[PDB]
């Protein structure tokens, strides 16, 4: 492909920790260090508004499926839920006796999963804002927690090294996905069509499992990362490709099925934590850590 920059989005003062497109299209949601979430135009990188209200900083963000409502997660312990539109908080998720990490609606969005440092994934009632079970997911902080294309499973990973796929209904582990080694596993999710899982782990590698079968089908190399819980993407909208955040400071953009490096996109001046591909335009958005605080817009 040929992304280039288009736009760069500056306003918060502290590390950006997550960005993510509204379903819609309109949108880019962003949230930082600095306790705030921002909304801005998708297609124009154009500031929108500013939703304030948790106590310490923010390391996840989620939009419902119609995008109307965002869901947070915050080191101070918490969950909110957050009608966009007015900006008010509907409900604020309680339960997590550490930071809450990583956070998302499922697609009928009537439910939202959370993982925490205590180690576990909660799945939380949205219209009442009440903790429905807690899975004893992990031994060590839950870094990602993702549903499947019709809200049936739940995947998480974790520092412990494993990758699990859930049952939503009843709450029991369905698989348990290991490799010939188990490093700290940064960051997983569901492929759009639901076959497959990328999982990221701290030992500078992308992994494409099929977890039917349970087995590693593909592998991506040739960017950092070693220390941080960088998001990844599945890119659907023009070729098919990986994109993944990079400590080397860029946007790396792999072809899926040959597994070689076929963009790195240059621009940004700190850890490229979160990269984000806008839902139907060949747009991505990727943000940076705290001596960058940007976000950048590229599209090809
Ligand atoms: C090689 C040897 C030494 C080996 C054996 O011991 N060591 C390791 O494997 C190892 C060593 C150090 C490691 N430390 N990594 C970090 C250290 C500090 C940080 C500080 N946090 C940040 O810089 C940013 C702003 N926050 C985060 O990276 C994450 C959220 C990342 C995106 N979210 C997501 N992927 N769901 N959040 C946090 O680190 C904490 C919990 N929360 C915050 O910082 C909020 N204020 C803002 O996120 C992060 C990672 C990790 C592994």
């Amino acid at each position: 492909p040929n992304y280039a920059l288009k736009f760069t989005l500056a306003g918060h003062t502290k590390a950006v920790s997550s960005v993510k497109f509204s379903p819609n299209g309109e949108w880019l949601a962003s949230s930082s260090a600095d306790k705030l979430i921002k909304i801005w135009g998708a297609y124009d990188g154009k500031f929108e508004k500013t939703i304030s209200g948790h106590k310490l900083g923010i390391s996840d963000v989620a939009w419902s499926s119609d995008s109307n409502l965002l869901v947070s997660a915050s080191d101070d312990k918490t969950l909110k839920i957050w009608d966009v539109s007015s900006g008010k908080c509907l409900k604020t998720l309680k339960g997590h006796s550490n930071y809450v990490f990583c956070c998302n609606f499922n697609p009928q969005s009537n439910l939202i999963v959370s993982g925490s440092f205590d180690e576990s994934v909660r799945i939380w009632d949205v219209k009442t804002g009440k903790c429905l079970k807690t899975l004893p997911a992990h031994s060590d902080p839950v870094s990602a927690v993702h549903f499947n294309r019709d809200g049936s499973l739940i995947v998480s990973s974790s520092y412990d090294g494993l990758c699990r796929i859930w049952d939503t209904a009843s709450g029991q582990c369905l698989k348990t996905l290991i490799d010939d080694d188990n490093p700290p596993v940064s960051f997983v999710k569901f492929s759009p069509n639901g076959k497959y899982i990328l999982a990221a782990t701290l030992d500078n590698t992308l992994k494409l499992w099929d977890y039917s079968k349970g087995k590693c089908l593909k592998t991506y190399t040739g960017h950092k990362n070693e220390k941080y819980c960088i998001f990844a993407n599945f890119s659907v909208t023009g070729g098919k490709w990986i994109v993944s955040g990079s400590e080397d400071n860029l946007v790396y953009i792999w072809n899926l099925q040959t597994k070689e490096i076929v963009q790195k996109l240059q621009g940004h001046t700190d850890v490229v934590i979160s990269t984000a591909c806008h839902p139907t335009e060949n747009i991505i958005a990727s943000a940076a850590l705290e001596n960058d605080k940007t976000i950048k817009l590229w599209k090809s």
